[PDB]
């Protein structure tokens, strides 16, 4: 398959340069494969998601994103036009709050839920977490991603807004999950990417466009919008029967884009995550 004048960042992720405007993906797109996105929630009425959005689980009131973070996100891992598994089955766990707020102990009880939950679903391909919250060091919220990804789940985390060491920040600074920088159309770090040896993948993550609430689509830059790239790229690979959920981080790293990148810190990888699919 084939999506032309695509987002810079899925054309960017089928691609060994810059600059590219197509995505190239196989047939398959993530299909079979399930991707909790635990955000602000999904709203699943957007054409973009076109029935495989779900919303799963609320830690508020309602399950309504009223804030478009959630929905922005999960549109990055497979929406129609925004989706790089254009195929895969969204469910929407909502522990932010309409702000973007959320407490610990709620991201916490969101993880705790997705591994339980995932035996409910019907994924046979396996099962995908994208986690682009971040806060301040944790050990529980490090403890809480450790036993998503160490339930079968490919776990997915933002490295951070700081334009610091992800060491101190969570659920990032866990060694068991996908800490997921980001990167710019010019194949720079981002100017807020977070950097240091806990990095294990970059992802565009500079002006990503995507669903938004309300029907809409905008463009938000964040290291937030880089870790969808990577879950929906992780959801795409376990599809093929490429990769397992519990080494798909590894796998992403080993078949990356190698020394693309500008402004990687020293110590910090260099990979830019990249599907190597060849039509
Ligand atoms: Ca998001
Ligand atoms: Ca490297």
């Amino acid at each position: 398959a084939a999506q032309t004048n695509a987002p810079w960042g899925l054309a960017r992720i089928s691609s060994t340069s810059p600059g590219t405007s197509t995505y190239y993906y196989d047939e398959s797109a993530g299909q079979g494969s399930c991707v909790y996105v635990i955000d602000t929630g999904i709203e699943a009425s957007h054409p973009e998601f076109e029935g495989r959005a779900q919303m799963v689980k609320t830690y508020y009131y309602s399950s309504r994103d009223g804030n478009g973070h959630g929905t922005h996100c999960a549109g990055t891992v497979g929406s129609r036009t925004y989706g790089v598994a254009k195929k895969t089955q969204l469910f929407g766990v909502k522990v932010l709050d309409d702000n973007g707020s959320g407490q610990y102990s709620t991201i916490i009880a969101g993880m705790d839920f997705v591994a339980s939950d995932k035996n409910n679903r019907n994924c046979p391909k396996g099962v995908v977490a994208s986690l682009s919250l971040g806060g301040g060091y944790s050990s529980s919220v490090n403890s809480a991603a450790a036993r998503l990804q160490s339930s079968g789940v490919m776990v997915a985390v933002a490295a951070g807004n700081n334009n610091a060491d992800a060491r101190n920040y969570s659920p990032a600074s866990e060694p068991s999950v996908c800490t997921v920088g980001a990167s710019d159309r010019y194949d720079r770090r981002s100017s807020f990417s977070n950097y240091g040896s806990v990095l294990d993948i970059f992802g565009p993550g500079t002006d990503i466009l995507s669903t938004w609430i309300g029907g809409s689509t905008r463009s938000i830059s964040g290291t937030s919008m880089a870790t969808p790239h990577v879950a929906g790229l992780a959801a795409y690979l376990m599809t093929l029967g490429k990769t397992t959920a519990a080494s798909a981080c590894r796998y992403i790293a080993d078949t990356a884009n190698k020394g693309d990148l500008s402004n990687i810190p020293f110590g910090t990888v260099n990979l830019l995550a990249y599907n190597n699919y060849q039509a």
